[PDB]
């Protein structure tokens, strides 16, 4: 929601800047109307009083950064009535073109939280966690969720299977089980990012992003793909951003960031939330348009 509710959600549904790949280009190369550009796009960030259910607080690392209701992902845990057992700091993300539940966009996990937070990865059968965030930088920032080896939480067991270096993050095969059932995912930890300024390069990023989409594209019938970073709305709106433009750019020749910012505060209030990640959602399209086959026919 915002102060003025109909001028901002008209705005939210309406605004559209269509780049093409040249334009693109030359938005980038003037880093100055991005940001008057950015600011116009409403936060809508939820007004407490909307949402009712006692104690949430006790579950948002970031006290205004919640969950708008219509999209909010809730929990079913078949044995609990603490209310607060089904409620979790997340939200269901549309992907590109709108389509539904592509992701779920969350906060980083606190050590109250852990446990619901593989209660969503279980119920919601994502085959794919992407974390932006270091557990730490110059204060907490997300908590320790996952095992060395192997781990339980609440109803949900957590079997680590595998271990692979990469670029700019680190790769687990997870298998997670409940009496007679398993489901394997994989968690991408993404440790590069700056703790004050976006990455110089967008290449570890659109790495992750391409491993990410094969996952995708073999885990047809699945569920939502998991990212999160500390509040799960800005480096989490920029990965989400920078997958569904970079979709529209190799589908159509064309990209609008606007829209898809836009379409993303809709989904999860303050997604992509400073210029500064507005600007290196630009870049990283900027980079895989470096790599599309030519447009000069």
């Amino acid at each position: 929601g915002s102060p003025r509710e109909k001028v901002a959600m008209e705005y939210l549904q309406s605004a559209s800047r269509v780049l093409t790949r040249s334009q693109l280009r030359d938005v980038v190369a003037s880093s100055h109307l991005l940001q008057s550009e950015f600011m116009e796009i409403p936060m809508n960030f939820v007004d407490p009083k909307e949402i009712d259910i006692p104690r949430h607080g006790t579950k948002n690392r970031y006290k205004t950064i919640l969950p708008n209701p219509l999209s909010r992902v809730c929990l079913r845990p078949k044995n609990i009535t603490d209310s607060l057992s089904t409620y979790i700091n997340a939200n269901y993300i549309r992907g590109y073109s709108g389509k539904e539940k592509a992701f779920i966009a969350t906060q980083g996990p606190m050590i109250n939280t852990v446990n619901d937070f593989w209660q969503m990865v279980w119920q919601e059968d994502s085959p794919v966690i992407v974390m932006i965030t270091k557990l730490k930088e110059k204060n907490e920032k997300c908590v320790l969720y996952w095992p060395e080896k192997r781990g339980i939480y609440g109803k949900v067991e957590v079997l680590v299977t595998g271990v692979t270096e990469c670029d700019n993050y680190t790769i687990r095969n997870l298998v997670l089980k409940q009496g007679s059932h398993t489901q394997h995912v994989k968690h991408y930890w993404y440790t590069s990012w700056p703790d004050h300024k976006t990455p110089d390069s967008a290449q570890p990023l659109l790495q992750l992003m391409l491993d990410v989409e094969e996952d995708r594209l073999a885990s047809e019938g699945r569920g939502p793909v998991v990212v999160h970073c500390s509040a799960g709305i800005g480096r989490t709106g920029c990965f989400i951003a920078t997958s569904i433009g970079c979709q529209q750019l190799k589908e159509e020749g064309v990209v609008d960031a606007l829209s898809i910012v836009c379409q993303l505060r809709v989904d999860r209030g303050g997604m992509v939330q400073t210029s500064e990640q507005y600007e290196f959602v630009h870049h990283a399209l900027c980079l895989f348009e470096s790599r599309l086959s030519p447009e000069t026919v």
